């Protein structure tokens, strides 16, 4: 039961990552302008220059969401 | 574009380099409180997992769950 109290504290950490941030996921999304003949080669090269200036597990987040966004965006475009 | 990507992945530094700082001091408060070992985490994240995502499920619930586990994981391995 405290399996709750831990993953009432994860709800609140994930709602605040999925709110602070996704406006800044569309504006890259804009200035992209991806489509499903650009999305992958658009992603692979923007994973690999981010990772090769670092990784973390933060950036793994990030990098993860972009791809999430990413893929939502050519979907419906 | 060439430089394009370049500025993106920086943004995406950026917010992944915050993400990585915001929330590592409440992840660790819970490692503390819940003391998982290698018996025990297993049954402490899938339950946890299912808790979470049965109120509901979004991208930064996913993502504070795999957070949740990768420190859980390092958690277990230091002891
Ligand atoms: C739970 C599974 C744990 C994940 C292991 C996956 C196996 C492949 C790992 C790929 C190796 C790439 C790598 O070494 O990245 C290093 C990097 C270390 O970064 P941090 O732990 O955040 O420490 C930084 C200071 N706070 O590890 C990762 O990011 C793995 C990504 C998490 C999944
Ligand atoms: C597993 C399938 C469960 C499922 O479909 O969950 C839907 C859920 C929809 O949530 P959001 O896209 O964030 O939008 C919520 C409204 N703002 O989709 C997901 O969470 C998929 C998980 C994303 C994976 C992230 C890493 C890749």
């Amino acid at each position: 039961s405290t399996m709750g109290q831990v993953g009432r504290q994860l709800a609140i950490i994930g709602d605040d990552i999925n709110r602070r941030y996704d406006s800044e996921f569309q504006t890259m999304l804009q200035h992209l302008q991806p489509t499903a003949e650009n999305a992958y080669e658009y992603f692979t090269k923007i994973a690999t220059s981010l990772f090769e200036s670092g990784i973390n597990w933060g950036r793994v987040v990030a990098l993860l969401g972009f791809g999430y966004r990413l893929a939502l965006h050519v979907y419906q475009h």
